[PDB]
């Protein structure tokens, strides 16, 4: 598994709606997540 470092910065990487009930990569959304 590749470890990808990134940064919380809108709209590149943001916490998803309901992230606390999600895990791993699914916690995040945005341009850089895509």
């Amino acid at each position: 598994t590749i470890v990808v470092t990134t940064i919380l910065e809108s709209p590149y990487v943001m916490y998803k709606k309901n992230h606390e009930q999600l895990e791993g990569n699914e916690r995040y959304e945005g341009y850089c997540v895509d």
